[PDB]
């Protein structure tokens, strides 16, 4: 198998949220999409990614190919990558993976396959209280923001806005609403608020690099989850158990 990937940094956003998270994960390359499903140690949270065939330049897959990869190291690699420069991930033996990163001076890697325990996670039908579509980059100065205070992030969605703030010292606030222009889209259900790990939500903030917008959803003792859309037809979820 061989895919292509035309920008190395999208897929170190992804990977750099995993290598906060766990020790090892499994990217399964099928015939339509590569993905990857996996689960804090704790089980505290799960991420998913789905990679669709036409965002790759070039995409070879016969049988589905399991690359088990150890986070760390991975991240050891791609972090030798600063610029949009291309990316292949290959292998042409089950125990050997070769990622090429092309930029000036192409750079490779025979990393040994490993072999990760997967586990049955089966598809989760969420209901949530609210959802939103609201600004990435005001997502990711709310959490650097309220993280350096508390870490308890509120999140509450009212008829036509988002709070981010600080639990108990709501002088940290972000507001999402058509009045600040960080509010794309309200679906509301009810009022909701609830607290969220702002340890666990700064662990995947490089995961807002991949879109302008990420979609929150959300609800009263309800886990906060996080949905990115990539170009491509690309898509990234984040799901963080709530606090009670």
């Amino acid at each position: 198998m061989k895919v292509v990937y035309d920008d190395v940094r999208v897929l170190k956003d992804i990977i750099q949220a995993l290598a906060r998270l766990v020790d090892e994960a499994v990217l399964k390359f099928k015939q339509d999409s590569v993905e990857l499903v996996a689960l804090d140690r704790a089980h505290i949270s799960l991420i998913s990614v789905n990679l669709p065939r036409e965002m790759f330049k070039e995409y070879d897959v016969n049988d589905e190919f399991k690359f088990g990869f150890n986070t760390q190291y991975l991240m050891k690699i791609l972090k030798v990558a600063k610029r949009k420069e291309a990316i292949e991930i290959a292998s042409e033996s089950p125990d050997s993976v070769i990622i090429n990163i092309i930029g000036s001076t192409n750079r490779e890697f025979n990393v040994r396959n490993l072999e990760v325990s997967e586990q049955e996670i089966p598809e989760i039908n969420l209901q949530f209280d609210i959802s939103a579509t609201i600004s990435s980059d005001g997502f990711k100065s709310a959490i650097s923001e309220v993280s350096t205070v508390t870490d308890n992030v509120v999140v509450e969605g009212h008829e036509d806005r988002i709070l981010i703030k600080a639990e108990g010292e709501s002088e940290v606030e972000v507001e999402f609403s058509k009045d600040t222009g960080g509010l794309q889209d309200l679906e509301f259900s009810k009022e909701s608020k609830n607290s969220y790990s702002a340890e666990y939500l700064d662990d995947v903030l490089s995961l807002t690099k991949l879109s302008d917008y990420v979609k929150i959803s959300f609800g009263n003792q309800k886990p906060l989850q996080l949905f990115f859309n990539m170009e491509g037809g690309g898509k990234v979820t984040y799901l963080l158990a709530p606090k009670v």
